[PDB]
């Protein structure tokens, strides 16, 4: 975009020692680090840094440096995957950003959920609480984005990150995800959607507010409290589903949700924009119950 980068961020890339990488895209990736002399403190830390793959071209530098101009346009939250530094001088880009130990919060849930039932077939397990902070804290975050217009357009639990304590930060993978053969993303025409996760005004209309995000949030729900399934299970995107969508038909109550949530599931899926709750509304609403 027009906005300007801050070399407040400027970090030496030669401070970095790279470790493994923590996920890959077709042009993207991202790769773990330990950055030396990061921030105020000075301190030592394991980073996350994307970067471009040798595979990119112009348009995905163009898009990196948005990425970066954006994150410091937001500002930082405990709910966000804050921005810590980067490198734009002497080298490709690279964008760092703190590092959460227990990766995206779908694979969490579903380790967990086989780990759990291992016992039986086969650290402590999950516990209803569990599932209300981390709903809890992505609403936060999400509302520390709306407070700010900015738009996410892919709300979803492969986008959210659990780091230590077990605190949930909403972020977005962006090129280091592999939409190319990833199940998840539909094609419909021009792009690769996530459509299942996708408001219907967005859908048909290619319209995009912290509406349609709040949508996308109630299918972020509904993984979270049936443990990492696929929304609308064994339903192929087609026509019958578009207009079903279209039509008000909504997923039926996940195995772990209590009344209450499922009730703001629903809340999330009107089919008028303005009659979904807000972030805030959520935020207050599941703190209480967390
Ligand atoms: C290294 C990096 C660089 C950038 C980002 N970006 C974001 O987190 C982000 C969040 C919100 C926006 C806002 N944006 C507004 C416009 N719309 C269209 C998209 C969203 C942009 C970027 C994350 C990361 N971090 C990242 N990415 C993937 C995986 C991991 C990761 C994995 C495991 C352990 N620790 C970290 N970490």
């Amino acid at each position: 975009t027009q906005l300007p980068y801050n070399e407040k961020w400027e970090f030496p890339r030669n401070n970095l020692q790279f470790g493994k990488t923590l996920g890959a895209g077709a042009f993207g990736k991202v790769v773990e680090a330990t950055a030396f002399g990061l921030g105020k403190e000075d301190a030592v830390l394991k980073v996350a840094v994307k970067m471009l793959k040798s595979t990119a071209h112009a348009d995905e530098k163009e898009a990196l440096m948005s990425e970066l101009k954006i994150m410091s346009h937001l500002g930082q939250h405990e709910n966000i995957v804050n921005l810590l530094g980067a490198c734009t001088h002497g080298g490709p880009v690279l964008v760092i950003t703190e590092y959460c130990t227990y990766g995206d919060l779908l694979n969490f849930l579903r380790r967990k959920a086989e780990a759990m039932l291992g016992p039986s077939l086969s650290g402590r397990p999950l516990e209803l609480r569990d599932l209300l902070h981390f709903s809890s804290q992505v609403a936060q975050g999400m509302a520390f984005l709306a407070s700010k217009n900015c738009i996410h357009r892919d709300v979803a639990a492969r986008n959210v990150l659990l780091t230590n304590g077990h605190v949930a930060k909403i972020g977005d993978f962006g090129l280091a995800r592999d939409i190319m053969n990833d199940s998840n993303y539909i094609v419909k025409g021009n792009a690769r959607l996530p459509v299942k996760w996708m408001a219907p005004e967005s859908i048909f209309d290619s319209v995009y507010t912290v509406q349609s995000d709040v949508w996308s949030y109630g299918i972020l729900l509904w993984e979270i409290f049936s443990l990492g399934l696929n929304p609308y299970p064994g339903i192929l995107v087609n026509s019958k589903f578009y207009k079903l969508v279209k039509d008000g038909y909504q997923m039926a109550q996940p195995a772990f949700a209590p009344k209450n949530i499922y009730s703001i599931m629903q809340a999330c899926w009107a089919l008028e924009p303005t009659h979904r709750p807000t972030f805030q509304q959520i935020t207050s609403f599941l703190q209480e119950q967390a």
